[PDB]
C-alpha cells in the first residue's frame, strides 16, 4: 500500500518548514515520506517553530563520487539515512535561520536539498519526488547559474518537462511558460505543437482533450486573425491520426516533414482522437458547462491557465512536471516569501494535494 | 421613483424576446421599460412562445426627417406609442419568425430597433439603453456594414466605446477587445493608454484601480518581458498625477507630447492616486484575497478580463459601454443562438443586473 515520497525542503528560510511539520502525521498515513535535510538544521527550525516531529525519516545527503543509501540510527522518534552522491558542491548545514530572508547558504542548501531529492527517486529509492517551492534569487546568490527547478531538471535529466498545472476538476498543459506574451505567436508552428501534443499524451492518457484558442473567441471562424488556430486544427488531426495508429517516434519524425505522409495518415484515420478536433472558446471554457464538456486543456499561453486556474483552485492547485524520467509534483510559494516563522496561518491542501497525486501514479 | 429604460429587441429570431417577455412583471417593479417592437411582429414571438405580456409599453418606429416621440392608444394592457427619426433604411416587420436562423429582415429590423432605441436615449425621452444581442452575421446578410453594437455606437456618436465586464464583485476594463492577441504588444504605448485611462477614470469615478501585467508574472521585475510594463508603469503614474492636479483635456494633450511638461506634473502631484502604481499578476488577481485588495481592473487583452470572469461570474455579468453620449448596456447571448423558442431553460439573472447597474446611475 505505502510509497516512499521523496521531499526537498525548499529555502528553509520560507514557509517550506512549517508546512513540512504540520503536515507530517497525516501525511504518514498515505506515504512514507523521506525529508531531505540533516539533523541540526530540521531542529534549528523545530525550535523556532515552537513545534515537535515524531516517526519521521531524514537523509542527510553529502557530496561523494559514488552513489550509496544507507540507514544510520533512530534518535529523538527520528530516523536519519545518508544519501552520498555526485553533487558537484560542498554540502554545508552549518548556518543560521534567518525568517523570510534571501540568503546563499540557505539557498545552496535547498538547490542541494533538491537535487539530491531528484536522484534518490531516479535512483528508485523513492516513487516521487515533491519540492517545497525556492527562492531563485538566493540560487542566484549562491552562484548558482539556474533559474528554477525545471531548468535545472532539464540539466540533471536532459528532457525538457512539460508543466501541467491544477487539480482532478482541471488539468492544463502548458505550451509555453515564462516567455513574454509577445513571444508566443511564433512559437506556435506546426512541428512544435505536434510533439507538444504527442508528449502531452503519452505522458498523461487523458481521453478527451482540449486546445484553448489563442486569439479572441478562438479566432471568430478566422476574422479575429485565426492564423495561430489553422495551425493547431491541423497538428490536432495530425497528431490525432498518429497516436490512433500505433505508428513509432520514428515514424513521426519522418511524417512531421512530408506532408503527403500526414495527408495518408489523415486518410486511414477512422476514430475519434483523443484531442478535440477545434479550438476552445475561453469565454465557455471554464464555465460549470465548459468544464463538464472538457476538463482537461492546453493552453498556448501561461496567464491564460493561471487566471482562470487559481481563481477556482487557489488552494488544492499543484504543479506537475510530466515528460521527464521521475515522477516529479510541486506547490505555488502561495504567500509572501519574507512572511515566515510568525505563525501565520498557512495552507497545506495543495501539498496534500500533490502528494496523492504522486502516490496515485504507476511506477516510472 | 421609477426611471425610463430604453430596451432594444436584438435578433427577434433569437431568446431575446423570451427574455425580454419571461422578465417583465418583475422588471416593472425597478424602473420603465419602453420596448422598441411593432405590435404585428411583437404577436407572432407572444404566440410561438406561448405567452402573454401585461402592462408594458412598446415604441414602434419609423424613417422620417424628424424626431418626434407620440403616445397613440392602449390595447391589450398595452400602450403603444410612435418613435419617427432619420434612420436611413425603410422599417419592415412584414415577415415571420424563423426559429434560431440568420435572416437579412430581423437582422435588419433588429438593427433599426436599437439606432431607435439608441436616439431615444440620445434625445432625453429615456434614462439608459438596454441591447438584447444581435448576431452580426444576419447584419453583414442585410447589407449593413458595421460588425456590431460598438461598431454602429462609434458611427452614431462619433466616440470611441471603452469596454467594460462585470458585476458589483469585480469589474474590468478593456484596453483591447475583438484584435489578434499577436497585436496587442504594439498597440501599449504611453499614448494610447494614459488616454484611457484618463477615459476610463472620468467615466467610473472608482477610487482604487489595478493594471493587469500582460506579460506572465507582471514580467517579473524585468525578467520575462517588462517592457510592456515598464510603459504602464509611466501611464499610471501620469495619468494619477493629471487627475490630482485637475487640469483640463487641452493641457492634457499638451502634456502627453512632452516630457518636461509631464516631469513638472509628477513633482508637483506626488501621491497615491486612483490607480494602483505597479501592474497586478494575474496568478494572485482572481482569488479571494486578490479581489479583496482589488476588484477594479483593467485588462491589456480580451482573454485576460473573459476567462477569469466567467470562471466566477457566469451568470450574472454585464457589458457596459461607456464613453458615449448615452449610457449603455449589454448582457452576452446565454445559449447557443441556433436555440431558440425550444422550451430550454433560459438564464435571466445578468439582464436583471444589466438594467439594475443603469438605474442606479446619475444622469447624462
Ligand atoms: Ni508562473
Ligand atoms: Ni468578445
Amino acid at each position: 500500500a505505502m510509497k516512499k515520497l521523496a521531499i526537498s525542503i525548499g529555502d528553509i528560510n520560507s514557509i517550506g518548514l512549517e508546512i513540512l511539520v504540520r503536515s507530517h502525521e497525516e501525511l504518514s498515513k498515505i506515504c512514507t515520506p523521506f525529508y531531505f535535510i540533516h539533523e541540526s538544521l530540521l531542529n534549528k527550525a523545530l525550535k523556532l517553530l515552537n513545534l515537535k516531529l515524531f516517526n519521521a525519516k531524514i537523509v542527510a545527503f553529502k557530496d561523494d563520487k559514488d552513489y550509496e543509501f544507507n540507514f544510520i540510527k533512530k534518535e529523538n522518534s527520528l530516523e536519519i539515512y545518508s544519501f552520498c552522491l555526485p553533487l558537484g558542491f560542498k554540502v554545508d548545514e552549518n548556518f543560521e535561520i534567518q525568517a523570510g530572508e534571501i540568503d546563499a547558504k540557505s539557498g545552496l542548501y535547498g538547490f542541494l536539498s533538491f537535487k539530491a531529492a531528484s536522484y534518490f527517486v531516479y535512483e528508485k529509492h523513492a516513487h516521487a519526488l515533491l519540492t517545497l517551492p525556492i527562492h531563485k534569487k538566493a540560487w542566484e546568490d549562491a552562484g548558482l547559474k539556474y533559474k528554477g527547478h525545471t531548468d535545472a531538471l532539464r540539466d540533471f535529466f536532459k528532457k525538457n518537462a512539460i508543466m501541467m498545472l491544477g487539480c482532478k476538476e482541471l488539468f492544463v498543459g502548458l505550451f509555453s511558460e515564462h516567455i513574454p506574451l509577445a513571444k508566443v505567436s511564433k512559437k506556435i508552428t506546426f512541428k512544435n505543437l505536434s510533439i507538444f501534443l504527442k508528449d502531452f499524451y503519452k505522458e498523461t492518457h487523458f481521453k478527451k482533450m482540449g486546445l484553448l484558442g489563442f486569439n479572441p473567441h478562438a479566432g471568430d471562424y478566422g476574422v479575429i486573425g485565426g492564423e495561430e488556430e489553422k495551425i493547431m486544427e491541423k497538428a490536432i488531426a495530425f497528431v490525432n491520426a498518429f497516436l490512433h495508429s500505433k505508428k513509432d517516434e520514428k515514424f513521426f519524425k519522418k511524417a512531421l516533414k512530408d506532408e503527403n505522409l500526414q495527408k495518408e495518415l489523415l486518410l486511414n484515420f477512422k476514430g475519434k482522437g483523443v484531442y478535440l478536433p477545434y479550438p476552445l472558446v475561453a469565454d465557455t471554457a471554464f464555465t460549470k458547462t465548459g468544464l463538464k464538456n472538457c476538463n482537461r486543456l492546453v493552453a498556448m499561453y501561461h496567464d491564460l491557465a493561471l487566471a482562470p486556474l487559481k481563481a477556482l483552485y487557489f488552494d488544492k492547485s499543484i504543479n506537475v512536471s510530466l515528460n521527464l524520467p521521475i515522477i516529479r509534483v510541486s506547490v505555488d510559494h502561495g504567500t509572501a516569501f519574507d512572511k515566515a516563522y510568525k505563525n501565520a496561518k498557512i495552507n497545506t491542501k495543495s501539498y496534500f494535494e500533490a502528494a496523492k497525486f504522486a502516490i496515485n501514479l504507476h511506477s516510472k
